[PDB]
């Protein structure tokens, strides 16, 4: 932690596909930034009709989060599953399996590095929301919360077995004492488990994916870390938004709100946060 928070924000925008989106990130109070984004409204190649935005939380390094964010929609998009919504999260989960493996291949990863990920994959019909870790995506959908992810964490009962299985214990919260989460790319000192594969070892880089039918009333879906999440619950983070959608349609000046709102209350991480409205 820095003695004074660098609260200068990061900030994009933009728009198509009947969506308009921003972000702001802001390093904080942490004496490091590893926070990336990827934020691509028609995706190239033939995905013109889709769009993917995704927030990556590192830890112990940017090199994992940094990659991810301009690899991980390649890796996805581009591998035999993918080339349906059986197919698309069969890809989706078979993209994490192959950039795990591939960045473990990099010089400085054989760095110490991981990285959450929350995204979602837009299409004309569906939202495929995909999360790995303890960052986390919400929608909001005719005035109500409509659809969370889950989070990661160690002592969530499934998590917790794969951990037990893989000779760990669950400490203070936490994966052998240590990592706060229980999925991740990276972090290859906790997949090194004998006679387990890679979605058995102590910390998985296996991605939930949850799909849903696209409504006329979906409204805006929130992406963001536990930076935010940790002082902010899905309600009060959404009806937050919506009362400042009320005064402002700049979303890089209501993602900024947010920011500086969960600093306010508290809030020491690095934080991300992406805004997509329909
Ligand atoms: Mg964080």
């Amino acid at each position: 932690f820095l003695d004074k928070p660098k609260t200068e924000k990061h900030n994009a925008h933009g728009a198509g596909n009947g969506l308009r989106y921003g972000l702001s990130s802001m390093q904080g109070w942490r004496v490091e930034m590893e926070d990336a984004h990827t934020a691509v409204v028609g995706i190239p190649h033939g995905l013109e009709d889709w769009s993917f935005f995704a927030v990556y939380d590192g830890h112990a390094g940017s090199r994992v989060a940094n990659y991810c964010s301009t690899h991980l929609l390649e890796h996805i998009t581009t591998n035999e599953d993918f080339r349906s919504v059986e197919n698309v999260k069969n890809g989706i989960r078979t993209g994490f399996l192959k950039i795990d493996e591939y960045m473990r291949n990099f010089s400085d990863l054989r760095d110490r590095s991981g990285s959450t990920a929350v995204g979602v994959m837009i299409s004309p019909k569906h939202i495929y929301f995909i999360n790995c870790g303890d960052s986390r995506a919400v929608l909001y959908r005719n005035g109500q919360v409509c659809f969370s992810t889950q989070d990661h964490k160690p002592c969530n009962p499934r998590e917790k077995e794969r951990i037990q299985n893989a000779g760990g214990s669950v400490m203070i919260q936490r994966v052998n004492g240590s990592l706060a989460v229980s999925r991740a790319l990276g972090d290859y000192d906790y997949k090194c488990v004998d006679g387990k594969g890679p979605t058995e070892q102590l910390v998985s880089p296996e991605p939930e994916v949850y799909e849903i039918l696209r409504a006329e009333e979906d409204e805006f879906i929130i992406l963001a870390c536990d930076g935010i999440w940790d002082v902010m619950s899905n309600e009060e983070l959404c009806e937050y938004v919506k009362s400042r959608l009320e005064v402002s349609d700049d979303l890089e000046n209501v993602c900024n709100w947010v920011v500086d709102t969960c600093l306010h209350k508290g809030s020491r991480d690095n934080m991300s946060i992406v805004l997509v409205c329909f």
